[PDB]
């Protein structure tokens, strides 16, 4: 049971967040900025991201991945799978 | 892709680095290095951010959740092995 959201970015700026890809591929969200889109957007760390625009992506390369976010303009959408960050409290 | 080093370091003092560690779905758990402190251990060593680390003093740590690597690093002191795996902002 995942939890869908979509970011919205400003055209200058961007979503905010940063994301790592790793093996066993799978990527989640490593880190989230203050005042973001993605914060506010309510993304976290430790969150999965299954796929952007219907477009699962759950298991493709990092690049790969990237290219299809940045590709997404300044609107974004992500379906996720609740994640955590240890040091988060 | 296993990347070893080792960090020898003296009593009242740190290898230098951080870490996180975070519980997964698609729950896996997994560590990365956070941040690596300058003139340290770990810089020496060539450590470097991002990375996953595998494995501490021969012990696979995938799997394996945060206090008990911390506590895997803490019962070897000065000495510590690291085995890491050779992030794009949005």
């Amino acid at each position: 049971q995942r939890k869908v959201l979509t970011l919205e970015k400003g055209d200058n700026q961007t979503f905010g967040f940063e994301i790592q890809t790793y093996g066993l591929m799978v990527t989640f969200v490593a880190r989230v900025h203050e005042s973001s889109p993605a914060q506010l957007a309510g993304l976290t760390p430790g969150d999965t991201i299954a796929s952007v625009n219907g477009l699962n992506v759950e298991g493709i390369r990092h690049r790969e991945i990237v290219d299809i976010i940045k590709a997404s303009g300044n609107v974004l959408r992500l379906e996720t799978l609740y994640g955590t960050e240890e040091s988060q409290l």
